[PDB]
């Protein structure tokens, strides 16, 4: 899977552990 990130490719995860939507 993606592990260049954390979330999927429109969602940059945080520290906050959540996943920037970008879309």
């Amino acid at each position: 899977e993606n592990f260049s990130g954390g979330c999927v490719a429109g969602y940059m995860r945080t520290p906050d552990g959540r996943c920037k939507p970008t879309f």
